[PDB]
């Protein structure tokens, strides 16, 4: 009934150039012509695809053919762990983003997963550790700040959004994520972030890609609130969008599974 | 308030492997030219059915390639020159399965949507009838040819569908978008009779799939586009790709869209 009254997206499709790239690699992969190297690359560009389209089945047996012929792929290990936390299976991710930084302790991106798998691990205090440390490589973006602050709220929340204040204080402000922040630091409305939203997206996948994030985020504000019914439909409005490789998007689904549990 | 909406529909393990199976069995020379033919249009329904359509098209010409007579693949040919906006073409198409086949029924159902979006609504109810009565107590079939009738003629369409409504079993869950259609309910009464039907979420799914679809319609008659818009929407956010609904839910928007 309210449904109606949504700022809503069109849910996103493959594109045809997906289709034709896909249809493609299906060829070159058939062929004999490949070397291992231009192998485990077509393989895990595959694999990035079908994960960008929502297979992350088909993804991963790419990305696991990839890395069993050219075992030194952080890249590899690191969507693996993020498909292991997909699933809830918490230490396995651990294991798999330990792997990502032992192959390469500059593969940032394992911080911010392997972060988010300890907070859905219930493991907060070792979450801040990995999250801080991806925040500090870029302060500016608002998301790592928002993760940060969802890894500190369960423990002492006042400090949590204290630090998030801070942390919006501290940087420059443009990028349009903020505007999530300072509705989880209570300066606007929910009224006026869904505002900003349409405001700043000016086509259909900036709209949709808006709309997984920030949908995520408000899922998890009314969640932590207790309202169970609001970020249930919040989580489902946000996968609507269809932004299959987004972390909120993930993450929404995850938390879906988990109100479906309970 | 969240019972509204469904997950959106995500491609189950199974449907993933079959793909990666079909992938190395389609790389090998173990296959007849009508064993990959067949492989071809399986491989192209999965697709479809998880929203690839150029993918699946490209399975479905190149089976055709090797095997012409398969009216099942000028089908869904024709459903995607339709959903394109290529509706002369898609006419063509659907000629042509049912000169192959014409006890292949579905061809009317589509021909009829075809004719129906290219603006040709006596001829969408001669198909539209004519698949209406292979199966009177399909409400769908109903609903598609109260939508061909009522631009030329609400008062005799309304009339029609209440005929339908009377002599059908009133049984499948679609006679109750038939209800709300002809006045007996209200909007959220369907709504609550959804939410009370759907089982599970897949179900769910489906059902707010074809019913916002069928309300987005609704609205868009009445010259509501903003409700058209965002229940055209609630329809796609189910990822119920193959649906019909889902289909022209899409072309719909692609329409509003054009505006």
């Amino acid at each position: 009934s309210w449904r109606k009254s949504e700022v809503l997206a069109v849910p996103l499709q493959p594109t045809l150039q997906q289709e034709v790239i896909l249809a493609r690699m299906e060829q070159i992969l058939a062929s004999r012509a490949l070397t291992d190297d231009e192998r485990a690359q077509l393989l895990y560009e595959r694999g990035v695809l079908y994960d960008s389209l929502g297979l992350r089945a088909l993804a991963r047996n790419d990305f696991s053919q990839a890395l069993a012929i050219r075992p030194d792929m952080p890249e590899v290990f690191n969507y693996l762990g993020i498909y292991l936390t997909q699933a809830g299976n918490f230490d396995a991710a651990y294991e798999a983003f330990d792997s990502v930084l032992e192959l390469d302790p500059t593969y940032n991106y394992a911080h911010l997963n392997r972060g988010i798998a300890l907070y859905y691990g219930g493991r907060d205090k070792l979450a801040q550790d990995d999250l801080l440390a991806f925040y500090q490589d870029d302060p500016n973006d608002p998301f790592r700040s928002l993760w940060l602050y969802l890894a500190e709220q369960k423990l002492d929340e006042k400090q949590a959004k204290e630090v998030l204040k801070q942390h919006f204080e501290k940087s420059d402000k443009e990028q349009w994520g903020w505007n999530i922040v300072e509705f989880y630091l209570g300066n606007i409305s929910e009224q006026t972030l869904m505002e900003r939203l349409k405001a700043d997206a000016t086509d259909n996948t900036s709209l949709a890609e808006h709309l997984s994030e920030t949908n995520f985020y408000l899922g998890k504000y009314y969640l932590s609130l207790g309202d169970l019914d609001s970020a249930t439909a919040l989580f489902k409005l946000a996968v609507a969008n269809n932004v299959h490789n987004f972390v909120e998007h993930r993450y929404a689904l995850l938390e879906l599974s988990l109100l479906g549990q309970d």
